[PDB]
Parts: structure tokens; C-alpha cells; sequence
């Protein structure tokens, strides 16, 4: 019940929502959300050619900004947006049931008692084999 | 659709498929299907503490032998595995839906339409950005 | 020939770069070059535990004391004078340097040769590649 | 002396072993010493367009054959390779210097007293942040 993100991974899943995003010069800029957008917000501007990346923090209009994270659950952060971007396009890479209504987007479906652990948490580390023997 | 197995993925199904071998010690060794299961194979011998590693090219009865390949498809491989070792346990890694019922354990399920490329004939290279903005 | 940095030895740099910046209560924040520093900005914050990222963008307040401003890579320092006028008392880091590039950053981890090509994985895939021999 | 190597660079250094080990059709087959030579072994098949390949194990006259190890150190092992294919190319992708001279090419000169990783005794798993804040 644990689902592994690689880096890999996610770039793959990046540039199918970059493509998704086409043409790119509908959007003027990339909104990420501190800290899980950060990534996935990197890979779009390098993927749609946008140079202008912001962050905003969570505890101004917004059309045509791609506001983005790394995962939807309950929504929370959606809308939390909206307050302040309420016309910003949001879109998440993975998104759990609870969340799938409230994003413009998203790449991955996650069941909801799924733990999906990001590749900037992990690392390539030695790993004892499954049989002694 | 194009499936794209990484290096990671590819371990990490490797090793799903090797704790349901467990115990190891009910093994003899292992025969990996040149050259598909060789990589697989591999893995597998590494997970279950086997040093006994053997090959087969297809154009001893397999007691005790897990036989590994990739992938199955039609099963033509499947067969030929039967003929010469009956009383082996064949597995692959991925299954498209013919072969699923042709082997006696897979991990993953393949699309019949789906192309799936394998690690070691890819590799980490320049990708122009998906917009030339 | 070319340098391939993958998504794993990145974050081994970083990771690295992360551990000399220790501890991280000595800083306030982290501030990335757009885009170059996204994703090493994005690393040194989960690894500081730093939740406060913003963003520069150089084209064609503040004095930055207390900032991490991070960068991919140094070379010729345009970057970095830029950053240097704009946040005078930021600490300014980066991944990789090229020789040139080297006195204008206060730390980073990788040294380049200067006429090595560099290709960040960002800037890459993994795709299909011909076997070596036709065979 | 910690020194990681992943999938992704292991192939790096087997492709470059395999464009020296070219011409192709020079070699007859390839036989891979358990089990650090199965999944280079396995890149070289690949990267020459060799279908044979072959495992040898070694516990405790090879004409136009490559036999491959993942890593020379002591060389113990080459002299039983030596032994047993005396007229085999021998080569490794790692040499320690003790080993460097014993086989015919390798890619990587390593230190002594560098202990390598490879990495399918690795894996991705969570590692904690470097500082609690
Ligand atoms: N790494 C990981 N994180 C998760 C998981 N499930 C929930 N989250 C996060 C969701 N979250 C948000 O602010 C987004 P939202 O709930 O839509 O406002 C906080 C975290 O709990 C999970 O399986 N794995
Ligand atoms: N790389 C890759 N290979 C594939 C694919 N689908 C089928 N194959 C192979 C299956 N195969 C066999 O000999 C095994 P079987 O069909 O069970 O006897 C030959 C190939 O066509 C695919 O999507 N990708
Ligand atoms: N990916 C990659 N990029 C490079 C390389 N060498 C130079 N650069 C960049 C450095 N750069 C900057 O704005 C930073 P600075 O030169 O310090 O002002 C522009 C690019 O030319 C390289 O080998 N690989
Ligand atoms: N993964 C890894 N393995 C190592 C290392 N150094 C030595 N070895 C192995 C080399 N070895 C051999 O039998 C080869 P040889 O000594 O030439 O006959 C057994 C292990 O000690 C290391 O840094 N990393």
C-alpha cells in the first residue's frame, strides 16, 4: 500500500500534463505551491518554455497562471487558491478521490489510503535482500 | 501508448515478484530466458539468495527451478519452457492478457496494444522541451 | 564529451550541499534562480526543513541577509553579479562552477571543467536508444 | 569510500565497454561469472547484438568468447577464469589496482579502500531530512 514516486516517474507524468497544457502561449506564468508544486512547477516551465515561476505559501485574479502542486486530497490547498487566484487554472500530478472534483487537472489517480511518498523524500540506498538465504 | 519501464520500476516489480517466492530454500536455482529474464533474473537470484544462475536460448526436467522471462505474450516461449522443463515454475514480470494464465506467476498487467520498452534498450538522453517557447 | 547529471546524482549534490548549510535556523529562507534553481532550491528547502521558497527571475526588497539564493550551475558570473547587486547580503550558492565562475559563488558542490557540456536532467528522458552494433 | 552507483550510470559505463569491445562479429558469445556478471553481461549482450550468453559459477579453451565480472580486486577470480577459458577476453565495467593489469578491459579504475555499491542492492526508499526544522 505504499506507492514509490521516482524521479523518473514523475517527469513522465510531468510531460503529460505539459502536453496536455499545449499550446503553451495560452498561459502566462506558473504559480507553484510551496514546496510540493515546486518540482512538478519546474518541470512544466522547462516543458512549456515559461520563464516566469512563483511560489505562494499556504498555512490577484489569476487567469492564465497555472497554479500547480504535487498531489490533491481533500482539497484543501485547491481551495485555499481560489481565495486569492480564483481564476488560476489548478492542476496536481497525483490526485486521491476526495480531490479529483476540485482541480482543473491531474495527471495520476491515488486511491485514498494510498501513502505515496515523493522522490525529493527518498534516495538510492543500500536495501537488505528479501530472503536471507 | 507507450510504456516506459526505468531501471527503478523494473526492480521494484522484481522484488514484489521475489517475496512471493518466498521461502527461497523450496528453490534449486533459477534459469533466465535468454535474453529477456536475464536482467530479471538477476534480481531475483540477488532477492532470494540463489548463486545457481542458468540461461536458455529458444529458437534437466526444472524441480526446484523458477524460469523466468520478461514478458509473456502469446505464450510461444511459455510452451517451449513446458516442453523442457515441465516441472518448473515459470514467471515473468509483465503479462499481456493472452499469456496471463500461460505462466505460473506475473507481476504487472500489459494492455494487449500497449508497446512496452524495457530499460536496457533505453537510456538517459536530451529530450527537446515539448514547446519551443 | 558531455556530463549527464541523472535525477539521482542531483540529489546527492544537494543533498551534500545541504549538509555544510547546516545548521538551518542560521537562515531565513531560500530564494531560486528562475529556472536553473528550481529543483536544487526545491531540495535544499525539504532538506533544511525550509518552507519559505521564492523565486527571482534575471531577464535578457531586501538586502538578502539571511537568504540562501541558489542556481544550477556558475560560469561566467552573470548571474551572480546580478544577484550580488539585487542581495548584496545573501549567501549565494550553486550545484556546479565552471572554473571562471568559481570566486563569485560563496559555495557549491560539483567542479566542471570549463569546456565540459553539462546536461541537467530536466533537459532529458529516458528514450529508446540504438544498440551499439546493427548485430 | 561511499561511493553509489545506479542503474542508470551502470549502463553508462556498460555502453562504453561494449563500443571497445566493437566490432561485434569478432566475439563468438558471452559467458557472465555469477552473479556480478549477469546484468553488465546482460548490457554487453544487448549493446553487441550477442544472443549467447552464458553464466559460469565459481565457488568459494574460450576462443572468441567474452567472459565479464562486474569488478576485479584481487584477481582470484580472473585466475580461475584464466584457467578455465585461457583464451578468453576478460573484462570487468570496476578495477581496484591490484586487479587493473589481471583482465583485458575494464571502464572504471576504483580505489582500494572505495567501497562500491551496485545497484541491484539498492533500492529507493525514504531517507530523512538532514535537519529536523
Ligand atoms: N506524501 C503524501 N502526502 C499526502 C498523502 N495524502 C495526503 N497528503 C498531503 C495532502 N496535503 C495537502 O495540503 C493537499 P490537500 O489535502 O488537497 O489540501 C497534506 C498532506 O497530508 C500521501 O499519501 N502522501
Ligand atoms: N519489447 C516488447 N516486446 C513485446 C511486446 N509485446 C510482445 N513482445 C514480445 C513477446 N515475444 C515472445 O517471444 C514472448 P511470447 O509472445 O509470450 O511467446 C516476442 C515479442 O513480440 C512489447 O510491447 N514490447
Ligand atoms: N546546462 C549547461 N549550462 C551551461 C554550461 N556552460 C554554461 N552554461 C550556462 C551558464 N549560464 C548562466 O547564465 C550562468 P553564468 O554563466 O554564471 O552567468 C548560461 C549557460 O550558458 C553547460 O556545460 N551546461
Ligand atoms: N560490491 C563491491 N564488491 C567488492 C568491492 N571490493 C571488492 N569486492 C568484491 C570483489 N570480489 C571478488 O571475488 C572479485 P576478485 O577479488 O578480483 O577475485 C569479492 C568482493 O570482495 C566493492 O567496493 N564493492
Amino acid at each position: 500500500e505504499k506507492y514509490i514516486v521516482t524521479w523518473d516517474m514523475l517527469q513522465i507524468h510531468a510531460r503529460k500534463l505539459a502536453s496536455r497544457l499545449m499550446p503553451s502561449e495560452q498561459w502566462k506564468g506558473i504559480i507553484a505551491v510551496s514546496r510540493g508544486g515546486l518540482v512538478p512547477g519546474a518541470l512544466l516551465a522547462r516543458e512549456l518554455g515559461i520563464r516566469h515561476v512563483d511560489t505562494v505559501c499556504i498555512s490577484g485574479d489569476g487567469e492564465g497562471f497555472i497554479v500547480i502542486d504535487d498531489l490533491v486530497d481533500t482539497g484543501g490547498t485547491a481551495v485555499a487558491i481560489r481565495e486569492m487566484y480564483p481564476k488560476a487554472h489548478f492542476v496536481t500530478i497525483f490526485a486521491k478521490p476526495a480531490g479529483r472534483p476540485l482541480v482543473d487537472d491531474y495527471v495520476v489517480d491515488i486511491p485514498q489510503d494510498t501513502w505515496i511518498e515523493q522522490p525529493w523524500d527518498m534516495g538510492v540506498v543500500f536495501v537488505p535482500p528479501i530472503s536471507g538465504r
